[PDB]
């Protein structure tokens, strides 16, 4: 209840970037938020935050440790956090020491053969875990790609009912340049006249209830396509964009929360909370 937008958010500290959507959702940028106030509001409510992350195959040795180590140090510091680690081989998962208010659990999952099914099956698995236990364990849940690293505080300013990430490479582009799925045969189809922003699927979150819907809609979309023998160009990410077009996020995070340093470092990127590392093929303005 008790929390109003004017309590912690001030769009005027960032006039040159889009800080409010047409449906009145804040876009969080460095300088526009009062963490100090929200830390108190949330800690008084004894809020607990969940974080899912998958690492299968070579990704375990390449990124899991760095992701977890940076998460321990920077994710929702000062609040209970639970890391849910999904790997195909538990005997190869790094065991790092966690700090105050962090804890975790590991789950063994079946490794898919195609990398596009690995990234897309996460949608079903997250869904299953939410109804089985995450729903009862945390207040807010985030779902992240393992190949990225926290660089600075990623705090409670990021919490919300359904949270989206502004893909780094396309935040200034307009809808007709976004790489949405354009084949009407795909469930992720988004017409050339429509679209608000291009969201990055490396980070999305919200209440467990919301995340359940996101993941459930996305996964039935991914199945439908398989059934019709088509595969959305950017897989789960395309489905996430179709979902977020129909069900707008209540909060969106600026590119400072998921920055690709391959783009360089523009005036607009004030303080990076998280950056990409290396990857699969996420939508870059590449070949
Ligand atoms: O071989 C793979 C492919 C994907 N993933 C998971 O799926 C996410 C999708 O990102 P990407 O491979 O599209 O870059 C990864 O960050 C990771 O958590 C793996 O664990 N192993
Ligand atoms: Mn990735």
């Amino acid at each position: 209840s008790k929390l109003k937008l004017s309590d912690w958010f001030n769009p005027f500290k960032r006039p040159e970037v889009v800080t409010m959507t047409k449906w009145k959702a804040p876009v969080v940028w460095e300088g526009t938020y009062n963490r100090a106030v929200l830390d108190n509001y949330y800690a008084k409510q004894k809020i607990t935050v969940g974080l899912t992350v998958f690492a299968v195959g070579r990704y375990i040795e390449h990124y899991l440790e760095e992701f977890l180590t940076s998460a321990n140090k920077h994710f929702m510091v000062g609040h209970p956090v639970i890391f849910y680690i999904m790997v195909d081989d538990v005997s190869r998962m790094p065991l790092i020491e966690l700090g105050p208010l962090r804890s975790f659990k590991v789950f063994k999952i079946k490794p898919e053969k195609r990398w596009q099914d690995i990234s897309m099956m996460r949608m079903k698995t997250i869904g299953e875990h939410i109804v089985a236990h995450i729903q009862h364990e945390v207040d807010f849940l985030f779902c992240m790609d393992v190949d990225q690293v926290f660089q600075d505080k990623f705090g409670v300013e990021t919490l919300g009912e359904s949270v989206a990430q502004l893909q780094a490479w396309w935040y200034k582009a307009d809808p007709n340049d976004f790489t949405y799925e354009r084949r009407k045969e795909s469930a992720a189809y988004i017409p050339f006249g429509e679209g608000d922003f291009y969201y990055h699927a490396a980070i999305f979150g919200g209440t467990p209830t919301q995340v359940l819907n996101i993941t459930q809609e996305c996964f039935k979309g991914i199945l439908k396509d398989k059934k019709n023998d088509i595969e959305a160009q950017w897989h789960d990410e395309s489905h996430l964009n179709k979902y977020f077009l129909l069900n707008k996020p209540t909060k969106i995070l600026s590119p400072e929360y998921c920055w690709d340093y391959h783009i360089g470092l523009p005036a607009d990127i004030k303080l990076v909370k998280m950056s990409w590392q290396t990857k699969e093929y996420n939508v870059v303005r590449n070949n």
